[PDB]
């Protein structure tokens, strides 16, 4: 599913990211627009040959198992094919055990690079929440 912006927004919301470790909602949806473009179901091969996942992202060599990478971790104790889901749940449970891993949104490399330091709040302008 491909989701809208404000969409996701509520979405992320009703399920806890909102100021979740002190990052405001703009911070996961910038994110997940610079991951997925919104795409539940966006995959994309890393170099060291894992593979992420979903609306956020999620990558195989810790997070979830996909059956294909070598010498993973599996610390959402999850198949990689449940973060693609339309509901998103998985996707926002296992990226509060992401965020909560000492280094904070920095785990995300697009966040990292296309959100942090930028006025994120722009990323629920015009939404209801």
């Amino acid at each position: 599913k491909v989701f809208g912006r404000c969409e996701l927004a509520a979405a992320m919301k009703r399920h806890g990211l909102d100021n979740y470790r002190g990052y405001s909602l703009g911070n996961w949806v910038c994110a997940a627009k610079f991951e997925s473009n919104f795409n539940t179901q966006a995959t994309n091969r890393n170099t060291d040959g894992s593979t992420d996942y979903g609306i956020l992202q999620i990558n195989s060599r810790w997070w979830c198992n996909d059956g294909r990478t070598p010498g993973s971790r599996n610390l959402c104790n999850i198949p990689c094919s449940a973060l693609l889901s339309s509901d998103i749940t998985a996707s926002v449970n296992c990226a509060k055990k992401i965020v909560s891993d000492g280094n904070g949104m920095n785990a995300w490399v697009a966040w990292r690079n296309r959100c942090k330091g930028t006025d994120v709040q722009a990323w629920i302008r015009g939404c209801r929440l």
